[PDB]
């Protein structure tokens, strides 16, 4: 059976730290869910991309568990997931079920807000270090990629293949994010 | 004076290949015209992806003329670029005002069905190399960015940030390209 990922798309997401990751895993067979934090309608990116989501976040809450759940960067998309109620649900759902959370760049502030994986090594970009490290509450790596059991962490834009062959790694396993990484023409 | 730059985004387009570009060169204070191929209505990507263009093509070639050219890859989306008469016209007139022309991944066939730049040494996706060479009017490159003159290649998604990075600093200066370049976590 085919793996599932909710992607949480916010007015202000980094959009290549959201396209990056959704079509490698579309590459690596996961049924990803593109979810708009606001609702249905098209997303305005930090870089003026407009994304249109496959569903809202109201409605994909619906249709899971998930797999994994994923939160881009981009400082304003993050600063909104922080800022969700939503979002804290369906986070501390995800990690009471024990299943994988995976934030990229400025995305891993979204775990702090909603104090999520506290007690756990992670990564961000490093202008959103000091954002992350507030109270102490994580232990910060620099890392380009950072795994803590089932809280997966990342740097920038320029970390997003890693991050996400990093989630189909997990999910999928070593060979198929081998697999998938081949044809992408990766240093 | 701010560089313009026209990202023709087709049906089938590789999405990664498309919003890497747009989103590093309005990072390098370029304005980016994402122009829909087939109009103004949004664009289903290779995997999916959906993307409400800025204006369609139609429209934005009355806007020119414009610093660079961007052809995105993605199988289908070269097939829709190669096909396209309105692409035939936009590529000959950057030709022959010593415009730039940037392509990616399979992007370049489009080059070769338009016969642009016949004698540049030009790379592709490696699944590409055959459609490129069929003739034998280009010279083939594994760099994964190649400049010949004005025209400007790049192998797949993998090679999305140096291909993009490579149009800024033809355009902005070396650098503005390295500026852009730290923030984004590049190893
Ligand atoms: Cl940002
Ligand atoms: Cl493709
Ligand atoms: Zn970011
Ligand atoms: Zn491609």
């Amino acid at each position: 059976a085919s793996k599932r990922a909710l992607v949480i798309l916010a007015k202000g997401a980094e959009e290549m730290e959201t396209v990056i990751p959704v079509d490698v895993m579309r590459r690596a067979g996961i049924k990803v869910t593109v979810a708009g934090l606001a609702g249905k309608d098209p997303v305005q990116c930090s870089r003026d991309v407009v994304i249109c989501p496959d569903a809202s976040l109201e409605d994909a809450k619906k249709e899971g568990p998930y797999d994994v759940v994923v939160l881009p960067g981009g400082n304003l998309g993050a600063q909104n997931l922080s800022e969700s109620a939503a979002v804290k649900e369906i986070l501390k759902e995800q990690e009471n079920r024990k299943g994988l959370i995976a934030a990229i760049c400025a995305g891993p502030t979204a775990l702090l807000a909603h104090e999520i994986g506290f007690g756990s090594k992670v990564t961000t970009h490093p202008l959103a270090k000091d954002k992350m490290m507030n109270g102490g509450h994580y232990t910060y790596s620099e890392n380009r990629v950072e795994k803590d059991g089932l809280i997966l962490t990342s740097r920038g834009p320029g970390t997003s293949f890693e991050f996400a062959l990093a989630i189909v790694e997990a999910l999928n396993g070593k060979e198929v994010a081998a697999q998938v990484k081949a044809p992408l023409v990766l240093k």
